[PDB]
């Protein structure tokens, strides 16, 4: 399991999500991104350890306030993708939001 | 345009996409049928008001959650497209599914 294969699930929810919501502006689009995110973090240990081994993310926290204060190690791995995810995410927002506006026309 | 070319131009985005990534179980093909879905919803208002008198498909949402609350009427008809799609990809899951498995022996 890979960290891009966790994005790309990541990336078609978001994507549903627009659409099921009619999103149109990034002012609005904080819970879609948190949700697809949640959605896509992997639950067994062991997929959350071939996702950490994988291309495209580090150890690191970029905003050590998503970081929780604990002693359980698993969890600390999860907050880290979970947060990557997000960052990933906005970057794509406006290419995303411009998809959607742009897939109709009279 | 009809619902049935539509349906045909989905059907055979999900085959291809099936073999493209060696799918073998069904709860691994959620992104596939969406993306499937995705790439055949019609583009021309035209083609979406055609669909919609066609063969297939009716006005009303199986789940409301698919439906944007939105005043854009063109919007309203492709997502339901989209959602009828999704819904007739997923009767013909698993027999996708074992044409994939079945088309080699040695
Ligand atoms: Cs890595
Ligand atoms: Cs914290
Ligand atoms: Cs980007
Ligand atoms: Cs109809
Ligand atoms: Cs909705
Ligand atoms: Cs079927």
């Amino acid at each position: 399991m890979t960290y891009n294969n966790v994005f790309d699930h990541a990336y078609e929810m978001l994507k549903e999500n627009i659409r099921y919501d009619d999103i149109r502006d990034t002012d609005d689009l904080h819970d879609a991104i948190h949700m697809a995110a949640d959605n896509a973090v992997p639950h067994y240990y062991a997929d959350i350890f071939s996702v950490m081994a994988s291309e495209g993310i580090d150890l690191e926290f970029e905003d050590s306030g998503l970081m929780p204060d604990t002693k359980d190690v698993i969890r600390i791995l999860q907050a880290r993708i979970y947060e990557q995810l997000t960052i990933d995410l906005w970057e794509d927002a406006e290419d995303l939001l411009n998809e959607y506006l742009e897939e109709v026309e009279e």
